[PDB]
């Protein structure tokens, strides 16, 4: 397992949360060693407290991501709705308590994620700042 993601999973367990969703390319590179500029496209790292983590990227990034990342990586092409695709590829969307990076995630992305996850969202930025 990824040592830094082991620390996130402990944090989630200590907070009684089931899922962290990272969106900031800088945090994602900190955690995984993959750096992305997604432009207008979607980029998320889903760190379940128990399941394998999942990287979600534009299709054009899959090959590069896969060179550095051994856990699941899924892409979406431009003709696909990214929110429907996340729903289609993730093992589980039932988390009751979710952490996300409120200092990076824009309101449109936040609302997008809320069409998939009905759980309560909490701010991850205190954890991120403290690494
Ligand atoms: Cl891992």
């Amino acid at each position: 397992s990824n040592a830094k993601l082991d620390q996130i999973r402990l944090y989630l367990d200590q907070k009684g949360a089931e899922l962290a969703i990272f969106s900031d390319p800088v945090t994602i590179n900190y955690l995984t060693g993959f750096f992305c500029d997604p432009h207008e496209r979607q980029l998320f790292l889903f760190v379940y407290h128990d399941l394998a983590p999942v990287l979600f990227v534009p299709a054009l990034e899959v090959a590069r991501a896969s060179q550095a990342i051994s856990f699941p990586v899924f892409g979406y092409v431009d003709s696909e709705n990214p929110w429907e695709k996340i729903k289609a590829v993730l093992p589980n969307t039932a988390a009751k308590t979710i952490y996300a990076e409120f200092d990076h995630l824009n309101v449109n992305k936040f609302h997008g994620l809320q069409t998939i996850f009905s759980g309560q969202f909490n701010n991850l930025t205190p954890y991120v700042q403290g690494m």
